[PDB]
């Protein structure tokens, strides 16, 4: 099935990739703290995003505020950028997410078999409607399933509308109440006019921000996933409703990806893997606009380290917009990572009222496409899909990240610290960081098996230990060692950072390492 | 003097650097939303920093929550990460910063002549005291010296502390209030332990992290100097205080700075440039790991583009803590943009109760310096101190940015848009992107010397432009030229990128340049 999270989160926690914030206090949740290693993970993630997007398309990025005033948030939704349903307990006070409570309680008594196989359809029926049940309706299906608190156990309040935002005073007293962004891509549409004009007026440009937002979830239980503070992506792509092809698409028209439409999801089909090209000419995919990022949606995410087999790209389905989700198969099951929505009718239009005026007098209302990336989920995504067991029964640890994204992409081991390596060590170093590749210097005590252990722990991709031989021999070799295969090879020391950066950039595979220089055991 | 701000301010908006944050919606003081151009800056700036401090000093990065509960910030300051004592208008309710109308009146008293010369000392020795003034106290002057409203004008309420903080409520409820953190060095503590463990229980550590804070601010109307969200660069740099000497002082105790002394300040003397291996002589700067820091930190404030001769190093005094401030100045005056904090007893001891176990079975309890960086302060200072005029009557502008903080460092110019030039500029671009330059094709219409005044405008470091020559001539040469000087020369096409990354990377200078490569004009 999935991965042994157990072991993946114990490994996560102890090297500190992430924990849990305010953990000396009790802790928080839905809120973590990235530790080092998480930190280098993460900012490479994002380094690898703005050039797979922000330098490739020719984006404009922009950096807004988090503090948004009461009235901003009025004409998009002081309701829908987000409220979800929640019941009290009327002793235990303890608040619920009732959409989770309905469900959770449904597949009680729908798995649970002195029950009716009648009842069992009339459950799915329900199940098929949740997400679209208003506030009374959902109180009586309360009602009528006789739904109480899971862990026991007193009845429940008819469920209330909760606003998923931060409140907050901006300013002393309090006629300017404010919010907490939820959502980046507002803060690009209010500045739609100084962008267009930025851009000379021209229409089909590209606006992005890579900032935090906020949601005030009712109870996250669910790792990173579920999350109150979390570090998005955000593109706001303006077209000419006109000119709706991309000139780029023939790059990312031949790609397989799994497409999981609105149509396969009403008549119960499965998710069906299909040539990106194809997909638009059958209608699936709309246009090739739509086509193109989703394309590149896909190829970011699968340089990032995800498996292209537990990927998938759902359309959603009458539940005003033309939406694909690029979702993941994870420990929690299928999880919205990136969210990429075709929209004719947007909000740019409630707040500024802009337009682009296309020439000869005609106003123009550009269609949106904006895929919005949940950075922190596609990073645990990629510890899931990543993380892998060695075969001793001292059941090691590694992280098989592609080097793009590895906290560093190369360990340096000399033997016990001598004044002997150190100009060996220094002048690998220097020569490393010229050729742009990220390193560590192994100050650690133990074998030199255990050494790698650890740094196959955090996921390394290379690693190069410096021995006696190296610094008195004379052709001056190291030995490289690949993190997957565990494999190594012995080269000189002075190429050495030119195979590394010809490793890293997938310019050459270690096979073809493996075959133009010697192989090393011990 | 300073600078012609008001047509800096002008430039910085038309050419969208940063602008007003909701403006459309008559805007909010103290928040600001940055432009493509001061996007490009701020992650320039940072990015320079990551590698002037994180990689140099192979610093700990961390990333904490800017939600944090109440409890938390009770043991830090729920006062004293800072309340302002704030007066209020029995009618207009209009809020003023107390400390600055009394600080104003007085001066207006202090400079208006029917009056005395025993009254101008006493008003001295009032100022001399403001930030120290308790609140009855501060009440009474206030009574005692008729402090109204500025703008007309009703009689005043006694100064209450007002506390900068956002308040929030974290949840579902209302038990668990919490605070948008003023400051990201609390969230380094929380992690003192994880981040002891991650060094192995070693004790000279430095940890760092890149986020925004929040401090709500009364009335903010000094640009990007006063503001309510700014992005912030903090270090805790962890030493046990038996070995506080720093192994690489004497890379930077050669450098020549200006230092002003609590002793300077006590007794009116003037600011003392100075040699920083003399300072920690003379005992002015305690000891080297502070002073190894201020290097630092002036080192990479004039790399960034901030001019020495403006820049000072203020030790406070009686006002526990020896910090000494970066300030530069600017047409606001002297602004803190760097503090840095030499702190014996610190403020992890109050929240986890850590301490380092030193061999021995003994208990360290380590000294802390912390130098944080106002990045969005810093960014300002390089706008005021890099902006500058050119000749001619159509008065133009541009800004010296050094090529390592420039937006982008180079801009090519073909001449109107030709399916000629096309293949140069590709190959060019591409070269360019080869050898790590960044660069922007100007596909901008009008001419030659006018597209160049616009990417002067926004500080671009080097330029080549492209012609019809360039195109149908065997040595296939394009002329560069240099932003500051305006002066041109005819190098070889495909040279360029190897050339103008040896100019942004001060490998070599223009003078360099004009010595081996023929000259050009027109
Ligand atoms: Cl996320
Ligand atoms: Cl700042």
């Amino acid at each position: 099935d999935i991965v042994d999270r157990a072991k993946m989160e114990d490994t996560l926690k102890r090297r500190f990739f992430y924990d849990q914030a305010f953990a000396i206090y009790g802790g928080v949740s839905g809120l973590y703290d990235f530790g080092p290693v998480g930190c280098a993970l993460k900012n490479n993630i994002i380094q690898t995003w703005r050039q797979h997007f922000i330098q490739e398309e020719q984006i404009l990025e922009i950096d807004c505020t988090m503090l948004t005033p009461e009235p901003v948030l009025k004409t998009s939704g002081h309701v829908d950028k987000f409220a979800d349903f929640m019941v009290k307990d009327v002793k235990n006070g303890e608040c619920f997410r009732a959409d989770h409570l309905l469900k959770a309680h449904l597949q009680k008594l729908m798995s649970d078999k002195k029950c009716s196989v009648e009842k069992k359809s009339e459950m799915e029926s329900v199940l098929a409607q949740l997400d679209n049940y208003g506030q009374q309706e959902l109180a009586d299906l309360f009602v009528n399933y006789n739904v109480k608190s899971p862990i026991t156990g007193n009845d429940l309040s008819p469920p209330v509308s909760f606003n998923l935002m931060f409140k907050t005073f901006i300013g002393p007293g309090g006629n300017m109440p404010g919010y907490l962004r939820p959502e980046t891509a507002q803060g690009i549409f209010l500045n739609f006019k100084r962008l267009l004009e930025f851009n000379q007026g021209k229409l089909p440009f590209a606006a992005a921000q890579i900032g935090n937002s906020f949601r005030n979830e009712i109870s996250p239980r669910s790792g990173l996933i579920r999350v109150r503070e979390f570090t998005m992506a955000e593109i706001e792509h303006f077209v000419d409703p006109s000119e709706k092809d991309h000139p780029k698409f023939q790059n990312v028209a031949d790609l397989h990806l799994y497409l999981y439409s609105a149509k396969a999801q009403v008549s119960g089909q499965s998710a069906r893997k299909m040539r990106l090209g194809d997909a638009v000419e059958q209608g699936v995919i709309n246009n090739t606009v739509l086509g193109y990022f989703i394309g590149r949606i896909y190829l970011y995410l699968t340089k990032v380290g995800i498996s292209p087999d537990k990927l998938r790209f759902r359309q959603h389905m009458e539940n005003a917009c033309d939406c694909w989700d690029a979702e993941s198969k994870t420990s929690y099951g299928w999880i919205e990572i990136v969210g990429c929505a075709d929209r004719s009718c947007y909000d740019l239009s409630c707040h500024a009222r802009r337009f682009q005026k296309t020439l000869y007098v005609e106003e123009v209302v550009p269609n949106v496409i904006e895929p919005s990336f949940r950075l922190g989920r596609i990073m645990y995504t990629v510890f899931e899909h990543t993380f892998h067991v060695r075969e001793g029964d001292e059941q090691r640890t590694f992280f098989s990240f592609p080097a793009v994204v590895a906290p560093f992409k190369c360990s340096v081991l000399p033997l016990s610290q001598n004044q002997e390596f150190m100009p060996f060590v220094k002048e690998l170093s220097e020569a490393l960081t010229r050729h742009g590749v990220s390193h560590k210097v192994d100050d650690s005590s133990g074998s030199i098996g255990r050494r790698y252990a650890r740094t196959d722990e955090i996921g390394v991709a290379f690693g190069v230990t410096i021995d006696f031989d190296t610094v008195n021999k004379t052709p001056h070799t190291a030995t490289l060692r690949d993190r997957d295969s565990m494999r190594q090879i012995r080269a000189e020391i002075s190429e050495l950072p030119s195979i590394v950066q010809d490793l890293a950039n997938g310019n050459i595979t270690w096979a073809d390492v493996e075959a133009r220089y010697p192989l090393f055991e011990g």
